[PDB]
RNA sequence: AUACGUCCUGAUAGUUAGUAUCCAUCG
RNA sequence: CGAUGGAUACUAACUAUCAGGACGUAU
């Protein structure tokens, strides 16, 4: 029932050693040994919450991973585990059944944000954390909340060791030209304080994991110029899959055809046309079934329509799929990665992708054998598409070249971290409610939504911005802050003066929380008055 | 005729700010 | 409603270089 991976066990020993970031292709199996290392240090988890013990936290993005990446960790341990996620609407929740919560389970996978808001309002420090993991590591860049996660190091001591981790196949996240990828890896491996490490020998990695991804049969059209109405990019992909059929006579029923989209409302337009052409019983196509895996809770009432409520519609389509029940499948934006399926040889490219990074991670979807890689591609735009291409071949050449050793000699990267201007409330000190210079928005969102309040949209009273001349005549911004009648008064009415606009936007508003404090609105942990909306 | 210097529309490559549009993810 | 990331476009400044337009110096 265990399935081992024979470099795997070696890319665990050298790892523990030292903070370590493993880079491969998919399908390498990187994700498995998470749970070898998480049952490496099962002995300081066992610790009793009575005062604080050991508990490992999974970070996932995308909701629809957490329950597979759950099922997948306890196929393998018989360790308790349960799921996380603000679908279930946690806002309304105090301390004592966040207590009640870390004592009862032994591993909470959670996405991002909702760490943020915990680390935010001081529930739990980072002390007394025995491991952390990212998900999509190379999101890291700019304000991520994983930076912001990442930025808490800062203010607690160097001492303590909530070892980080983070697993990605493509280091870029935006389009780049191949002078400028040194300096992303140098500044990435420095962010989060970690060296970068990938396989040097590729063996079956190549044989049919990464290095023999889909051929690339690149056609193009006329679409430049309720199937024949539509451009005709639809009568490409009805003659592709029936080229797909005359290959697959044999397996004339079915398969595991996968179309990636960029918006929704096309893959939705897509797959109302083909289960019409379907259920049509025609001899062309008859025997086509798709379903949606993506658009997620958007928002509760404002101004959306997709309306995929829990994630339980998510968890049965995509096992209805592993039943072969479901064998076409369109989405957007959440079957990019951490989406696996034992059998798979044909995915479907009906939008062109954006940059490196999605190129790699939406082509070896298909991993069985002979698998098809389909791309759709303009006669106009074909020249710029086809150097575009040979700048990602090229890009990937120079990537696998520099893929020896980086190391991290020079810890002054870390301390090089560009701080705020100026620094956030914090009447506890480093072990009390660590008020971010990024949370005075999050607490600024709902002003007075708590207790009986108005349901307008009260989160923007507006704001008025004041501009006068300086020494350098760069100029500077006077954001105030004028709050209708809903609570007593205010400390930071305008805030000191900044060169960016944001920034004094939050120079004028970062003070509330301080004013607030001392008032008595918070508490020990910063939760307002204990009830429901308003972080 | 060459070289150098001041300002600028054009070009090569990077940074910063504002603005406008679009997309995705999540609370 | 909001935090973000990505893509394009405009203005605008600095940055290393080329060219041309307005002027000056050495040969
Ligand atoms: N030995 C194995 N046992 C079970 N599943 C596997 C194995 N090897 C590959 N897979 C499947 O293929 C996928 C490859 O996963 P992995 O190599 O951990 O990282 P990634 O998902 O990033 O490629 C997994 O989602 C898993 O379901």
């Amino acid at each position: 029932e265990f399935t081992p991976r024979p470099y795997q066990v070696e890319l665990l020993e050298r790892a523990m050693k030292k903070n370590t970031i493993v880079c491969l292709g998919t399908g390498s199996g990187k994700t498995f040994i998470a749970v070898m290392l998480i049952k490496e240090l099962a002995h300081e988890i066992r610790g009793p919450f009575n005062e604080g013990g050991k508990r490992t936290f999974f970070l996932v993005n995308t909701v629809p991973l957490v329950n597979q990446q759950a099922k997948v960790i306890r196929k393998h341990t018989s360790l308790k585990v349960g799921e996380y996620v603000g679908d279930m609407g946690v806002d309304s929740w105090n301390k004592e059944k966040w207590n009640q919560e870390f004592e009862k389970h032994q591993v909470l996978v959670m996405t991002a944000q909702i760490f943020l808001d915990i680390l935010n309002h001081g529930f739990i420090s980072l002390s007394q954390v025995n491991l952390l993991i990212f998900d999509e590591c190379h999101h890291a860049v700019k304000n991520h909340p994983y930076r912001q996660i990442m930025r808490h190091y800062k203010n607690l001591e160097q001492n303590d060791r909530p070892r980080i981790l983070g697993l990605t196949a493509s280091v870029i996240n935006s389009k780049c030209k191949p002078n400028q990828v040194e300096k992303k890896i140098k500044e990435l491996e420095a962010t989060l304080n970690s060296r970068v490490v990938t396989a040097s020998d590729l063996e079956e990695v190549a044989v049919q994991k990464y290095a023999t991804k889909p051929k690339e049969i690149i056609v193009s059209y006329n679409s430049d110029r309720s199937v024949e109405f539509v451009s005709p990019k639809v009568k490409k992909l009805l003659e592709i899959l029936k080229q797909y059929f005359s290959n697959n006579n044999n397996s004339s029923k079915e398969l595991c055809g996968i179309i990636f989209v960029e918006r929704r409302y096309t893959a939705y337009v897509l797959y109302k046309l083909l289960n019409e052409l379907s259920a049509k019983r025609d001899d062309d196509f008859s025997f086509i079934k798709c379903d949606f895996v993506v658009g997620h809770n958007s928002s509760p009432s404002s101004k959306e329509k997709s309306t995929e409520m829990n994630s339980k519609k998510q968890k049965e389509v995509l096992k209805k799929f592993r039943k072969g029940e479901c064998n076409l499948l369109v989405a957007t934006s959440v079957v990019e990665e951490g989406i696996d399926i034992p059998k798979c040889n044909l995915v479907v490219r009906f939008d062109l992708p954006k940059n490196f990074r999605s190129y790699v991670q939406s082509k070896g979807r298909a991993r069985a054998k002979n698998s098809k890689y389909i791309i759709m591609v303009e006669e106009d735009e074909k020249n710029k598409f086809q150097e575009d291409l040979n700048q990602y071949q090229e890009i990937e050449k120079i990537l696998l070249r520099l893929c020896h050793n980086r190391d991290a000699p020079s810890e002054e990267d870390f301390d090089s971290f560009e701080d705020e201007l100026l620094p956030p409330y914090m009447p506890y000190g480093t072990d009390g409610p660590r008020v971010t210079m990024s949370s005075a928005i999050s607490l600024l969102h709902r002003y007075c939504s708590k207790l009986p309040s108005d349901r307008f949209t009260t989160l923007t009273p507006k704001f008025t911005y004041i501009e006068q001349n300086n020494e350098e005549e760069n100029k500077m911004f006077r954001c105030t802050l004028r709050l209708p009648i809903n609570s007593p008064l205010r400390e930071p009415i305008t805030g000191q003066p900044m060169p960016s606009k944001k920034l004094a936007k939050r120079s004028a508003a970062l003070e509330a929380c301080k004013k607030l404090h001392e008032m008595g609105e918070l508490d020990d942990h910063l939760l307002p008055v204990k009830i429901s909306r308003k972080n």
